[PDB]
């Protein structure tokens, strides 16, 4: 494989535990709290991984946590659909290998039509027939896809950046596709998924975004990092500062 591909695959985050509880009968506050101290640890994750992306270390200091506050959402919503697609068969939203939420959970969680669009999310990978190699270029170019309106600290550097990842994209699905009319069918098709990822990023932004506000009234603990960037971050977005960036209209 090109040398970009080997790294993707050689820096793709492991396993990673929610510390639930299963013993715990399924209550919202028990449930929402897991799926926190998962954000919190997997946020752990996922900034070690941009880190070793290629070319990220090259944008400016400040807009490396910029972009990782601002689509830590999108990234893990993604990675946790291929893992159901992979585990369950998109059947469950496999969350955590001991934080798998099913019908009732789902229901319990007080998000149902949320964790549906996850579940659609989920399935698309298998209607796609997605490949391995091209979800991690996917999810890589995820990290590259919001930023605030009035552009970051260097947009010259991203930009140069999220084109050369584009780009890749690109290569994966010029590596195989023999058919004369699927390959630009399919550049299509996967800019389609990308962008299908914000909106459910974004309800899930407002959806935890109030539950922050009104944690201490429903017994939901949020962790420190959680609760820094929910507070400070997400706003940005909730207001308008910050908006992902879509292919299509
Ligand atoms: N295509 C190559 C890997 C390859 C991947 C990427 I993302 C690249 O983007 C930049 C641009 C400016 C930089 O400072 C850096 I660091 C990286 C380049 I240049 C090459 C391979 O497969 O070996
Ligand atoms: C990103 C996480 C946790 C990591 C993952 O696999 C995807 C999942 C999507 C729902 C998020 C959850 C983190 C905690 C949140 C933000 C809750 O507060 C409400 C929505 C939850």
């Amino acid at each position: 494989q090109p040398i970009f591909l080997n790294v993707l695959e050689a820096i793709e985050p492991g396993v990673v535990c929610a510390g639930h509880d299963n013993n715990q009968p399924d209550s919202f506050a028990a449930l929402l709290s897991s799926l926190n101290e998962l954000g919190e640890r997997q946020l752990v994750h996922v900034v070690k991984w941009a880190k070793a992306l290629p070319g990220f270390r090259n944008l400016h200091v400040d807009d490396q946590m910029a972009v990782i506050q601002y689509s830590w959402m999108g990234l893990m919503v993604f990675a946790m659909g291929w893992r159901s697609f992979t585990n369950v068969n998109s059947r469950m939203l496999y969350f955590a290998p001991d934080l798998v939420f099913n019908e009732y959970r789902m229901h319990k969680s007080r998000m149902y039509s949320q964790c549906v669009r996850m579940r659609h999310l989920s399935q698309e990978f298998g209607w796609l027939q997605i490949t391995p190699q091209e979800f991690l270029c996917m999810k890589a170019l995820l990290l590259f896809s919001i930023i605030p309106v009035d552009g970051l600290k260097n947009q010259k550097f991203f930009d140069e950046l999220r084109m050369n990842y584009i780009k890749e994209l690109d290569r994966i699905i010029a590596c195989k596709r023999k058919n004369p009319t699927s390959c630009s069918r399919r550049f299509y098709q996967l800019t389609k998924l990308l962008d299908s990822v914000q909106p459910i990023a974004r309800e899930l932004h407002q959806f935890t975004f109030d539950l922050l506000i009104k944690s201490h009234m429903v017994s939901v603990d949020f962790p420190e990092m959680m609760a820094e960037i929910i507070s400070v971050q997400v706003p940005k977005i909730l207001s308008g500062k910050v908006k992902p960036i879509y292919f299509h209209t």
